[PDB]
């Protein structure tokens, strides 16, 4: 499948599917040790997909660019996603994020 | 419906579900008067939808933090998709896309 439409599980994980978590612009930095190996397994993964951008939304929401560099031809994305204050789940919200951001700095 | 989840169509457009296109930081700037008029009722939505992520990829491809502003929390985003050159659909994948990126710099 194109990487874009991967979906990671325990059977083909976060690592499989995406690469390993770094700092690097082509790498992803998100999830700790549980979610990497779980995927969409993961026992608070509707917590984190509530956040994930429909379609509609990748396309109507970020800033696009179309880039080629010395690997290729390349779609380039950027945006911000505001989290609801009033959503009573907020709070646990950003510590479940906060969990997964940058994780692969301490193991 | 919070914003990442909004799908546009013709009756809750790509300006009313997501706002103007324009250059700003964390403004949209992909569309042309069609599309923005259309959302996925375009007639080549699916050649837009393809390169667009799952969620699982969306967390698992993207540089992503989190931003605290008087205006809230913000989940920030960035990452790169690749387009397959060898494909025999690329040249046209790669009209399509460039005729929506920054096209509302040309009407107002």
């Amino acid at each position: 499948k194109p990487r874009q439409k991967r979906t990671a599980t325990k059977a083909y994980n976060v690592t499989q599917a995406f690469g390993r978590r770094g700092p690097e612009q082509t790498q992803g930095n998100f999830g700790d040790q549980e979610l990497i190996r779980q995927g969409t397994d993961y026992k608070h993964w509707p917590q984190i997909a509530q956040f994930a951008p429909s379609a509609s939304a990748f396309f109507g929401m970020s800033r696009i660019g179309m880039e080629v560099t010395p690997s290729g031809t390349w779609l380039t994305y950027t945006g911000a996603i505001k989290l609801d204050d009033k959503d009573p789940n907020f709070k646990d919200q950003v510590i479940l994020l906060n969990k997964h951001i940058d994780a692969y700095k301490t193991f």
